[PDB]
Order: C-alpha cells, then structure tokens, then sequence
C-alpha cells in the first residue's frame, strides 16, 4: 500500500477490507418481518431532504433512499467505477470493475466483475469516505475520496442531491503506465414511482461545458416527458478536465444486455467511442459512461474529480401529498437541472472539502479523546441524511416563511420525528443545524391543541381510542406512507394521548433548544410558551393520588412501550421534575410571574414526594407499584440528565445521583456481558437481568450514549467512556455484530437487534459536553 500516504485519511476513520466477509453478524430474531439488509453497507451520499444513496464498502450503489421515507436495498449493477491499466509497450492492458461482487443474472456479463479480496480498503468518517485500490495486477495504485457537502450551520449545500468522487492515482513502479477511470450510471428514471412502462421515454445526452482553463463533460440521464411527478427528473454524472488527462464518453449503452457495447471499448485501450445518441428507449434499460485516460510516469501522481447529481424535485407520500424538496430553492423545481448541480459540485468541491475539515477539526485535533469515540461520533451522523429525511420547499401547485422538516425514527416503524425518541436523537440538530431543530419544535408547538375525535384501534390491547386529544403532544408527525406534517400520530401500538413522558419531554426539548443556542432566542420561547404551559397543565391532571406527580397507569404509557410502569416512576417522575424547573425558568425569562410561582410550587411538592417514594439508599426505584418496582433502570434519572444539559442544577441530591449512576455502571453495564455491550435497561438488585419484559432485557443504544453523557457531566469519565465503548464495539468493531451505518434501537445479550437504522443513537452528540 503506497497510495495511503498520498491522501489524507484520518486515523479515526472506520475501516474494512474491500470484499471482506464478516462472520459474526446479528439478525433480528422476530415473529414479523424486520428489515435486515446485511452488513454490506457504507456511508451515504446525498444531502438533507435530497434522497440518499448508500454506496457500500464493496463499491456497489445498493441502499436506495431516493424515494423519501423508503428503504430499498438492491445493487444497481451498472453503477460503478472501473479501471483500465496498460504498462507502456505491452500488447494488452487489463480492465476491472471496482466492485467486490457480480450480477445475479446475465446482464453486464461482459464486464470484469469480482474485484479480488486483500486488494484495497474502505474508510469512513462521515460525511467523507474513501476506497483504496492496491492490487497486485494493477501497477498504478488508486484511491477515491467521496462525499456530499454536509456542513453544520449551512442549510444550502447541506441540502444538495450531489456527490463528489475525488480520485488520486499514483505510479510506484519504474515503467510508464496508461490508466483510465470510468464512471458508469444507469438512467434510473422509473426506478421508483412509475406504475407502468418503467424505462419508456428515458434518454441520455452529453453536455460539454468548455470555458477558459476549464472543461466539464457530463451525461444527463432523463426522460422525454415534461410531467411534474415524483418519478421524473434527471441524473447526471461527469468529470472535470485536469492537466494531463483526456476525457471520453459514451452516451448510451444498454443495461438490460451483456454490456459489451461499452466494455469492448473500455477493455481495449480505456478510451470510449464519444458516441452521442439521444434516441429514447422503450423497454430496455440504458446508461451512460464518462471516462478519463492518462499516462503516469514513474513516481507521478494525478488527481481528477468526478461527480454525481440527481434532480428529482418532487417527493410524494402514500397519502397523496406531493412536495418539493429543499434543494429546489437553489436550483429550481422543473426537474431539468441535474447539470447545474453537478457543475456547482465540480467547480466548488475543494471549498467543500475545506468546510468539512473546518468542522471536523476541533474534535479530530483533541488528543484527549480516543479515536474510537471519534469514529462513532462522526459516523453516527449518517442517519441525519439517511433517515428518510424530508425537507419541503412547497406543496406541488401552491409560499410560506419556513421549510418543514422531518427525520424518521426508523424504517420499520415509519414515523416522523417521534418525540419520545428525538428527546435523545435530536442532539446533532440542536448542536449543528439549530434552525432546523427550532422549526421541528415549532411544528410540535402547532399541534398541541389539535383535536381529532376519530378513533383508531390500539395495537397492544385492541381497544378504540381518540386519535389526538387537545393539550397532549403527539407521538409523531405522521408517516411517509400517509401524510407527514398533516396527519399526526401515525403510531398506534399504544395510545400516545395518555403517555406520561411526551408532554414533559416536549417542554425539556424547548428549553434545551433555547439554552444550547446561546440563551438569546426569546422569540422561540415566546412562540412555544402557551404550548409549554398547556403541556404541563394537562399532565398535572394525570396525578391520581395527589402526590403532585403524574401516575403511570400499570401499562406501557411512555417510550418503553411494552414495559409497564405504575404509580410514580423514576423515569417519568424525574422528567416531570426537570420539566417543571425548565418551565419556571422560561417563566422568569418571559416575565410571567404567575407561571413561575405555579410551577415552582408544583416542583417543590413533586420533588419532595419523588425522593420519599423512590430513594432506597443506593438508587431510585423503577416505580412505586409494579411487580419488580425495585429494578435498577438505566434511564431512571433521565430528568436529571437533561437538567445538567439545561444548566437547571440539582433536581435531586448530588450524593444520591452519584450513587445511582455508580449502581447503574456496576450493575446494568458491568454485570451485563462484562460491560462490553452497553447498559441493559433493567437489572434486578441481585445482579440478574430483569426478565419481566423484552425491553428490560435490551440495551438501547441511544439510552446508553445518553447515560454516558450523564456520567461524563457528573465527572465519572472512565465509567462514561466504558459505557459508550460497548455500543461502539457492537456497532463498528470486528468483535461486534456488524451494524455500521445501520445502528439499531436495541440488542439483547446475544447481540441480535431490533430496528436497524434508528434515530435514538444520535444521542452520542450529547457527549459533546464542552461544545
Ligand atoms: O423500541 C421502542 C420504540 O419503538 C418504536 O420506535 C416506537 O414508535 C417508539 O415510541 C418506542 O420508543
Ligand atoms: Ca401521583
């Protein structure tokens, strides 16, 4: 490996061999189907709300999130980079697709598949990833750096449906070598959203944009229709000329054939025919190819940038609504702008690289933090783009001030912005994209007094319940299968209108968002204040025994939605205390004296009673009335965690919090698989895992990272990182279960998972305490 020195891959990048098999992979062990797309994954490409494309460590473009809210895992075999190399004065060269695999059927059988093992590496540090190619039959070594411009405090480039592939080629031998790199792409118009004749009308064109000291050559893959529909738009691939390289192309090859129309050209001398052909297809799949060819002398290096863009302006949800995607603000709405996007990328990618470096540097340059922690911190951010992210720039055929936003909780449970989950999962948004975070919370504010008296069947017990109750915060802002932002509470396993955490978590989120953006956004507090008061006031009415605390009802009436709580619970009770303290503080900021006084009185009564009811000398009991009420819950003091973040001080005595955290570390972590897998949710005082519900026996990745944050705030540094380490290990390490770029909600002690691609573990950003 002589190429790694010519490029700048951080030591904290996650790494795996190209073509590596992983032996220990976890699966769901479940009655009903659950997504399991395998361990062959990678860092995604594409901006927020743009639709994303998962290119795997084996090189395939395989995890398609282009249809907003859907996860479709299938390798589009025509989409590849390929290489040709010929040592000068040899009869023949060699051509190889850079993909560690082959097609299942006979399409593209002429191409050279099965990039060999032990011949290159994949590296990831989101939003960047890299491949190196160090192959005994390829004298010139190659690497590519690929990324999209995901940039904190930037709401423009961060939205773009674009990727850059910056190639480096180095000749370590003592012979001249002729080299070509070729990007192939299928015209994917009709891949989704088209009900009949999926390729019909697709056509490809070539754009050559020449100007002083500049040339871009691109293929634009579109359709002859000017229909404004979800399925229609354009893909583009292209390259920018650099000194010493020539460009060749082929406008049209048939993807539903053997591929030799393209491959006989590339494999001969790495130079394509430069044949333009705009003839539209009918049934056959078609694709385009862009290539560069160059001669490398001994010791010579060259760099050449390619790019990919996709202008699919309209997202459609299953309930029928059609919306424009955010990037359309910058490029237009007509779906004929893929070349403009691609050109912006090829003319600005060096600046984008620097902007990414600028935001990663503070963490990377902190040598007190272990590299493993940095691996998880950056790579967990994949989900912000990959989580079905919807970011609208108008309803099709209709203009407001704001752009509504939603991130899915996951794909198995297809709900936008699940509030009980975003309490944990929204840290990257508040810390890095706060204008989005505030928009999401105003969306929740707007829902507080919505009433929907229509009834739905509750999944857990089969009873009927009212959809949305006035004054209760919704569980979620709808589903991609229905009407995001319009029809809320898509979730139906339990009735969220009687949840005891959502209203308090909402208040805590509001105050968090004020505190973590500088304590200056009075307008945001003013916008949300009425909803904050309503939320706490409604929750107060759920106090059935007048101890000043809402009562859990002997059912799963909170985020642990199969784990029953009864009476006063540590979890909902601490959250309530913290939420009252936040509301007092907002009252003071807004000069609402009556509110300050009311919530101060409620707080003092509830705090006193919480302590008496639950403090047992070592930790806080799970609750007052359940069968295993003395279980040690990992999340028992979630309220005090948020209070630390919000700078609200002690809601419980310092000494008692410290003892509780130490007990959680000693038991839920260190007595669960030797502390190598995170914090199990429920442990019995005898040191045996609580078996009363599956959730008690699960580690929740996002709960565990949040707990690590709490420990870190409380000066338990070693316990904090050891607790987080088991999550990193399980996700990323060779000894783990192969969950990279699909971090799940949960695993059990055998390592098998629930709900891959989950929002909650974004909570790792709560560990950026100093920030
Ligand atoms: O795994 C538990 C979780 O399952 C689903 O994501 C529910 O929508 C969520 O509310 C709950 O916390
Ligand atoms: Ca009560």
């Amino acid at each position: 490996d002589k190429i790694s020195h010519k490029i700048d891959i951080p030591d904290s990048a996650w790494t795996i061999g190209i073509g590596e098999k992983f032996k220990n992979a976890g699966h769901p062990n479940v009655k009903y189907p659950m997504i399991d797309d395998s361990y062959v994954q990678g860092a995604p490409l594409g901006g927020f709300g743009a639709g994303t494309i998962g290119r795997t460590y084996n090189g395939g473009f395989s995890r398609w999130h282009l249809e907003i809210g859907k996860n479709k895992y299938t390798t589009v075999y025509a989409n590849q980079f390929s290489v040709f190399q010929k040592v000068e004065g040899n009869k023949d060269g060699v051509a190889q697709v850079l993909y560690a695999g082959e097609p299942e059927n006979g399409y593209l059988s002429s191409w050279k598949w099965d990039y060999p093992k032990e011949s290159g590496m994949y590296y990831a540090l989101y939003p960047n990833s890299w491949y190196t190619y160090t192959n005994k039959d390829l004298p010139v070594q190659l690497a590519v750096k690929q990324f999209s411009p995901i940039i904190p405090y930037n709401y423009k480039e961060t939205s773009y449906p674009v990727a850059v592939f910056k190639w480096t080629a180095y000749n370590p031998t003592n012979k001249n070598v002729d080299v070509s790199i070729m990007f192939t792409w299928q015209n994917m118009i009709g891949f989704f959203g088209k009900q009949v004749n999926v390729n019909s009308g697709n056509f490809n064109k070539i754009i050559k944009d020449k100007s002083k000291d500049s040339e871009i050559v691109a293929a634009v893959m579109g359709n002859i229709s000017n229909d404004n529909e979800e399925w229609n738009g354009e893909y583009s691939i292209g390259v920018k000329k650099v000194p010493g390289v020539d460009i060749s192309y082929k406008a049209k090859f048939v993807t539903t054939g053997d591929g030799s129309d393209l491959w006989h050209e590339f494999s001969k001398n790495g130079i394509l025919d430069n044949k333009d052909d705009e003839t539209p297809t009918k049934q056959d799949g078609i694709g385009s190819a862009i290539a560069v060819n160059f001669k490398l002398q001994p010791g010579q290096t060259i760099e050449v940038p390619f790019a990919l863009s996709w202008d699919l302006p309209i997202m459609k949800f299953g309930g029928g609504d059609k919306w424009y995607k955010m990037y359309t603000k910058y490029f237009g709405k007509n779906g004929k702008n893929s070349f403009a996007i691609l050109k912006e990328a090829l003319n600005n990618y060096q600046k984008w690289e620097k902007m990414i470096d600028d935001w990663q540097k503070p963490i990377l340059s902190n040598k007190s933090k272990p590299d493993w922690y940095k691996t998880a911190l950056f790579n967990e951010l994949y989900y912000l783009a990959d989580g079905g992210t919807a970011w609208e720039n108008g309803k099709v055929g209709e203009k407001r001030t704001n752009n509504m936003f939603g991130l899915l909780e996951c794909f198995d449970y297809n709900y936008y912005e699940t509030l009980d989950v975003r309490f944990y999962g929204s840290f990257p948004l508040v810390m890095l994209w706060p204008d989005i975070e505030k928009q999401v919370m105003r969306q929740f504010a707007d829902t507080i007094n919505v009433q929907d008296s229509s009834e739905f069947k509750v999944g857990s017990n089969g009873a009927m319940a009212v959809k949305k109750v006035q004054g209760m915060i919704p569980h979620d802002l709808g589903s991609s299968y229905a009407l995001p932002w319009i029809k809320i509470n898509a979730y139906d396993w339990q009735n969220p209108n009687i949840w005891k955490d959502l209203n308090s978590k909402y208040v805590l989120l509001v105050y968090r968002d004020y505190v973590l953006t500088g304590k200056t956004d009075k307008e945001f507090l003013k916008y949300t204040w009425k909803s904050v008061k309503t939320a706490l006031d409604k929750l107060k009415e759920m106090d059935k025994d007048n101890d000043g605390i809402p009562d859990n009802e002997g059912i799963p009436d909170q985020t642990y939605d199969t784990w029953s709580m009864k009476g006063t619970s540590a979890y909902c009770g601490s959250l309530w205390l913290a939420a009252l303290k936040a509301a007092q503080e907002i009252g003071k900021v807004l000069k609402d004296n009556e509110a300050y006084i009311k919530y101060n009185e409620w707080y003092k009564i509830a705090q006193q009673n919480f302590e008496k009811e639950l403090w047992n000398g070592e930790y806080y009991n799970f609750d007052t009335e359940s069968d295993h009420k003395d279980s040690i819950m990992a999340d028992q003091l979630a309220g005090q965690w948020y209070a630390d973040i919000l700078r609200l001080g002690d809601i419980l005595p310092k000494d008692h919090v410290q003892k509780a955290l130490k007990k959680i570390y000693e038991f839920n972590v260190m007595k669960f698989e030797n502390g190598k897998m995170g914090a199990v949710n429920g442990m019995r005082p005898d040191g045996i895992v609580d078996e009363s519900d599956i959730q008690a026996q699960e580690v929740w990745t996002g709960v565990t990272y949040a707990l690590a944050s709490f420990m870190k705030y409380r000066g338990m540094t070693e316990e904090a990182y050891n607790t987080a380490y088991g999550v990193y290990k399980m996700t990323y390490d060779k000894s783990g279960k192969g969950y990279w770029f699909r971090t799940p909600e949960a695993w059990t002690k055998d390592g098998n998972y629930k709900a891959s691609m989950y929002m909650r573990p974004l909570s790792i950003w709560s560990m950026e305490v100093n920030y």
